[PDB]
């Protein structure tokens, strides 16, 4: 069959990133998963903003922290957005507000996976899950050891396997070929298809180091990942035909892009 | 066919490293290159010594270019060296003296090719392979990029493959399935059966590192460096009859073993 395709940001190509009015066009446009990236007001109520600042993409300045909920669904998340070729702002004049996480979880419908890129952030996303009946329908993701770890204390979440775990296993298959660490029974994993990296050994004075794009996902990873443990796999950053071709090839269960329209295509 | 036999530091593991004693004992056991480490006295003499400093394996002490190579060849080299199993020093009493380049180069036969693992070094190892004539049967190594170029510099000087070229090689094989850069044609190159490496992706903030054993020689790989080019490609830390085997089922040109006595077992 087909891998999912995840909306990556609601699908940042296509709409303002992070966005309802993107969330909307990207169920419109039939994804299988929404992938969301997740901040914390000041006043505790969880957010859908990537960036560090909200200078990036809004009209605002200063971390997502540093502004109540209030605050912040005054701000024009479309402020920076560009349409290729054509020139100007086109959201600057029809705002598309910063949305919390409760009103994205609203403009998806019930059967769609969400994956929630990620204290109190940890225990405030976990009480709108609760509260709202999505935790089952949830996955929440970081890059970051010590988010996974704490997202997993929460009770009823839903966590996909750390990247340090699942980075050590594809580069132990890459490298020398052993499925370890062994997998963890039913978790998602993900990774990108294709991800410089520097490789360093040690000498008795010195070091050697090579910079390296490594492309991790083959067959025989991920039927290291899947075979017998109900693991779920995503690729990263698919932008390509080719790059969808691959993820076909081997059969990831998902797909991560940043144009749910580009990919309506590789469907037919 | 059988891939080379090269002794590492002249048989390390049989007979105090880098002496006449362990070259003669390895040309006896049948070796088909001799790998000898080369530093150069304070009055410019080249001689074989590995470790930095004379205390490793001397009852001196200090750099070898601290010494001039009438106080060098006063040293035991065998001071340290122990039998498994067997108790003391059995060298302490029967002195393997540091030799000169000149002097090891003497006791190996005309047919045998050296490897020797390296201002003033090089200029001082060139005028010895020029006087003597073995600069067509030596081959110069080291792990330092600035080692080899200043090598590739002196006229009649057969120079190995930088390592940092060919560790490029052989993770670009390992990871992305190039095979990038294009071999250096007529070149040797070597690398580890196993080594221990870490590998860094960096994230916005922040990075994950992931320590893994990379396993780096396989056919793709030899095919790589070897097709159409002229290549010759040497399995450093060769220890086990398994590694052995990988070496020889693959087609390494050689292996680099510390025990040549060991090794004999492998032929027959
Ligand atoms: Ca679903
Ligand atoms: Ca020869």
């Amino acid at each position: 069959d087909d891998p999912m395709i995840v909306a990556h940001r609601a699908g940042t190509r296509d709409f303002p990133e992070n966005t309802v009015l993107a969330i909307t066009n990207a169920v419109a446009a039939g994804v299988d998963g929404m992938w969301l990236t997740v901040q914390v007001s000041s006043d505790g109520v969880p957010v859908l903003y990537r960036p560090s600042d909200l200078a990036t993409l809004t009209d605002g300045a200063g971390p997502v922290n540093s502004k109540t909920v209030q605050q912040l669904q005054q701000l024009n998340a479309g402020w920076n957005f560009t349409t290729p070729g054509v020139e100007g702002h086109p959201y600057r004049q029809r705002a598309t507000p910063i949305p919390t996480l409760e009103q994205a979880i609203g403009a998806t419908p019930p059967d769609m996976t969400l994956f929630l890129d990620l204290q109190p952030l940890v225990s405030a996303v976990a009480q709108v899950l609760t509260r709202t009946g999505a935790a089952g329908r949830s996955i929440v993701y970081s890059t970051n050891a010590d988010i996974t770890a704490a997202a997993s204390r929460q009770e009823g979440l839903q966590v996909a396997e750390s990247r340090d775990v699942t980075r050590q296993r594809l580069f132990n298959m890459a490298l020398n070929h052993h499925c370890d660490p062994q997998p963890d029974p039913g978790k998602w994993a993900g990774f990108e298809l294709h991800r410089d990296v520097t490789v360093t050994e040690e000498f008795t004075l010195g070091s050697g180091i090579s910079a390296v794009n490594a492309e991790l996902w083959d067959e025989a990873s991920v039927d290291c990942f899947r075979s017998q443990s109900g693991m779920k796999v995503m690729g990263f950053a698919v932008k390509t035909v080719d790059d969808y071709r691959l993820a076909h090839k081997i059969g990831l269960d998902a797909v991560l892009v940043d144009s749910p329209l580009a990919a309506q295509q590789w469907r037919h």
